[PDB]
């Protein structure tokens, strides 16, 4: 029955099905955040829901057959697997989050297209060109983090009272956001000196963003 | 007749001409903002107005009666239509921004001129070679924005009430405009993991950006 | 005498002797600034400022005389006697702005020392090959300028009542400057649709800097 | 004995033990953090810190005799002696942002592997090209601070008033931070024209920025 299957599940038509499937599922989970839709046709709706994750779970198994260990090496089937495994654990119990993170299967849309994968790929193959920066910022951002949270974290407990909070702050400054209203002009009221920290951070963080973009503007 | 027509509309004085009549309407346009001189001199430029849109729809109609359907079929003449209908809507029923939509004729400055025509041919061209990215970045929004609305409508539903308010306070959040003193820090004294959802959107959402502006400078 | 002083004013001594008066008029002019250093020294720099303009408008006389009509036909020059000039006007009458327009002689250090000639002369060249975006830009501006005005000046005066407060914060929201919260929001309570006006307006007014980034890197 | 510490230096076990402690000391240092774990280990790491200390003098000292003149002349061997150095002075009186500096010693994780020191490097060789731009705009930033302190300092000493105020002010215009409701637009309540002053000031100091960027993407 192997063949019979292998043809069936390579076959054009099995992969435009599912196709269909997430663009009519994508549409309904949309229809899903109107909370007059749900009084309508709610019904309909968890029934047709529940309906497409016994096809998903369906298809991933013929999926397994047919590829057995080439399908657990594949980075798209392996994503598909994770996301219908969400969508699998029950409607109750454990963290609200995974009756939430269920809409995670939209992205099957991308996985079920190769202009996307193309896409996908292309964009994800230029993380490990930046690997090397991103891991000494990460160092720098660590660094000041703790410079923070030990400087600031007592009359400001808000913004660096923890490691983490500094961690956030020190974020918000790089994006720029509001940071010195927000931010710097306020600490100065106690510290006057906090420009001396924030702008070389702000020159450091920002500089070495732009050479991330002219490394990438290159290979 | 219809040589002889043929020649007046390809002569550089009809084109002069035209070109001549929109940096006018264009003039009496932000003269008509200015409340004071609307008063004294209102009939004035609404005469003039209407004036300038007959000579245009005459323009139109003479410009179609030598190419017929070759007309129908150029981009900037087919806009010259549409603005100019625009143009011709009564200045009553409907909608009001049909009086409004009425200072998009002097877009036809763009059209009426090649030096402009080149660099806007220019920049649009640019566009077939994103719309892989572009629909990525749709379907990731459209994820998120999901996502938003049922994790922060309930207690925050100016900004996530609806699943347009998401899109509206996701788009908000990429210009990275006020998006952490203003969104995200309200939306942590309730939710206090919800930097879970907004640094990794923001990664996302600005390298994939960052990645589109250097594809538009391979090309 | 032609050639007597064609050999002070061609010297290097003098070029340096004038370039010395510059990073010292520069350093008297911060001094300038504190209330403090002119309770005790204000005469000292009065007096050594005078000295320093009349030195200077020497130069520049010398200077036409060594170099006639093709002084005249230099950028670099005719800025310089502009300059100075402006530091000519008597202290009083008129505006006050004179009075301070007279720091930007301290922009004859760049006028008077290579490299940063060679930098700004570097920076100013790639203008033309953005005047065809530039003029666009501003059609494009002065189009919604217009639109805005008699969209939202009525009830929101302070930001779209007038063309040109139009035209500010239409800047405003291009340099995406606190553009949701502090503008469109607002707006939104009494036109639920002023969306549709904002977002396109930021796509193309961002897309279009964005190509005028990538322009200048194909220069 | 020479020779004998030569190879006891030179060695990978001593290199690698050196890293050991750095990525050890650095976890000490985040958990230095908590106020909870000072409560409950706090003597453990003050005293594992103070051994580290020592460790990393002993190694300074040797790396010192098996390099000698070599080793102040090479920028990461400098670095990690201040580094160290500053690590040095007795926990007391003096100021206490030397006690906070200490933990600049976890940029030695830089120093002390390769693939760091590289993209450091990468990085650091960049900054020669731009020195006559930032030499540039440290000019303007000077020029436009003082006309800024004698133009608005009066009626706003938070931000302009000082030399340094407005240099601060300015940077934060720069980085376009809240610069028209935060600052420009209330500078405008007083003076109207001050617009003129920012708008300019901002296409300057951004075009300079990008034009900055462009060489970096090509060299
Ligand atoms: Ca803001
Ligand atoms: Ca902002």
């Amino acid at each position: 029955m192997y063949l019979r299957i292998t043809n069936i599940v390579e076959s054009s038509f099995f992969t435009k099905f599912i196709i269909y499937l997430i663009v009519l599922n994508g549409i309904t989970m949309g229809l899903e955040t109107s909370k007059t839709f749900m009084q309508s046709f709610g019904v309909y709706t968890t029934l047709f829901n529940q309906i497409v994750i016994t096809i998903f779970t369906i298809e991933i198994i013929l999926r397994i057959y047919v590829h057995r260990i080439s399908f657990f090496k594949d980075p798209w089937s392996l994503f598909d697997f994770f996301v219908v495994a969400i969508s699998l654990v029950p409607t109750s119990s454990g963290f609200e989050i995974l009756r939430v993170l269920r809409v995670l299967r939209l992205f099957r849309l991308v996985t079920a297209v190769p202009q996307m994968r193309k896409i996908v790929s292309a964009l994800i193959s230029v993380i490990p060109g930046m690997l090397s920066v991103i891991a000494l910022m990460t160092l720098f951002f660590y660094i000041f983090a703790i410079m923070a949270t030990q400087l600031f974290g007592e009359r400001f407990p808000e913004w660096f009272g923890t490691l983490g909070e500094s961690f956030y702050t020190l974020f918000q400054v790089m994006t720029l956001d509001d940071w010195s209203n927000g931010i710097v002009r306020p600490l100065m009221e106690v510290y006057p000196y906090a420009w001396v920290f924030f702008i070389p951070f702000i020159f450091v963080v920002t500089f070495v963003m732009i050479n991330l973009v002219v490394a990438i503007c290159v290979d």
